[PDB]
């Protein structure tokens, strides 16, 4: 689990050979903290089968702008360069494993 830079977008994410789950957050949010723990847990559970990253849209707004992501927290699923699925609102750890498995 770690932040990603616009710089590191393509290499770390778009080039990643594993499926990628990215959390777009603003900062100093409570709901974002809760989603961030959910995602931490999913990353460790699926450690070495997917890759999981964070986008602090305060610092890398170009990434959200690129993917037309207007709400935080947002969880995005990227596989082989393309955006495969997006989850907003209330994020269900149960649903994220459902998808993580869908693309695995």
């Amino acid at each position: 689990v770690l932040d990603v830079t616009k710089d590191h977008w393509l290499p770390y994410v778009l080039l990643a050979q594993l499926p990628v789950m990215v959390l777009f957050r603003k900062d100093n949010d409570e709901e974002a903290k809760k989603v961030e723990y959910i995602v931490r847990e999913l990353a460790q559970e699926f450690d070495g089968l997917i890759k999981v990253f964070v986008v602090d849209i305060n610092k890398a707004p170009e990434i959200a702008k690129k993917y037309n992501i207007t709400t935080t927290p947002t969880v995005a699923f990227f596989k082989n360069g393309e955006l495969k699925s997006v989850f907003t609102g209330a994020i269900s750890k149960d649903q994220l494993r459902d998808e993580i498995l869908k693309y695995l």
